[PDB]
């Protein structure tokens, strides 16, 4: 996260840290006792047993629950930058409770209204190539931009349907590498997306990328 704040305990209950072969790689979100939503392109095309997720911890490498995956499965239309969800099923069931929740889903059909507020939190860089990384999980907040905007940024085919944008024209807040998958919410707390991609980190007039928890209901609820 570029230009964040410190998390506080409770913040994000349902989120967590995954690790890849012991390193920090990328966020999820907790929906239930044994699955994690993730973005597709931090699972796909990798071996299954280089992950761990870390529940209820503002650490992502020291306390919470841990788990490993049994199964991994990513939207049936993932493509690079397109569909990027992927589901996982836990090989350790976590409880709700204390510091762990579960995460309340976009409906089918929903799509972030621009200029409205949203949250993105997770234990990426703080700056483009950033040479360490957080222990502790970052938040920062940022408005919707409009896809029309977006699609102005990045080009019209490169911002699906299944695609959503948030950050500042003038730069300086945004999600950045090893916070793919992790949660980005609405005003209400309801999560809308997962962080997926873009040009650089808090660049001005290019905006961050999320894949659409709304857009993408069905894929989840048929595997959560």
């Amino acid at each position: 996260i570029v230009g964040g704040t410190s998390a506080s305990a409770g913040d994000f209950p349902f989120i967590v840290s995954i690790s890849r072969n012991g390193g920090p790689w990328c966020g999820g979100s907790l929906l239930n006792a044994n699955t994690v939503l993730t973005a597709a392109h931090c699972v796909s095309g990798y071996a299954q047993s280089g992950f761990q997720i870390r529940a209820g911890s503002l650490s992502r490498t020291s306390g919470g629950i841990t788990s490993s995956l049994s199964s991994v499965r990513v939207h049936p239309s993932y493509s690079g930058n397109n569909n990027d969800l992927a589901i996982l099923k836990l090989s350790t069931s976590i409880p709700s409770g204390g510091n762990i929740g579960y995460a309340r889903l976009a409906a089918s059909g929903s799509d972030p209204v621009a200029g409205s507020s949203a949250t993105v939190a997770g234990w990426g860089a703080t700056s483009e190539g950033g040479s360490s990384t957080p222990v502790n999980l970052l938040k920062v907040t940022v408005p919707i931009v409009s896809r029309a905007t977006c699609r102005a940024q990045y080009g019209t085919s490169a911002i699906t349907n299944q695609m959503f944008c948030a950050g500042v024209s003038s730069g300086g807040k945004d999600s950045c590498q090893g916070d793919s998958g992790g949660p980005i919410v609405d005003s209400s707390n309801t999560l809308i997306g997962a962080v997926s991609w873009g040009n650089g980190c808090a660049r001005p007039n290019y905006s961050g990328v999320y894949a659409s928890v709304g857009a993408l209901r069905s894929f989840i609820d048929t595997y959560a």
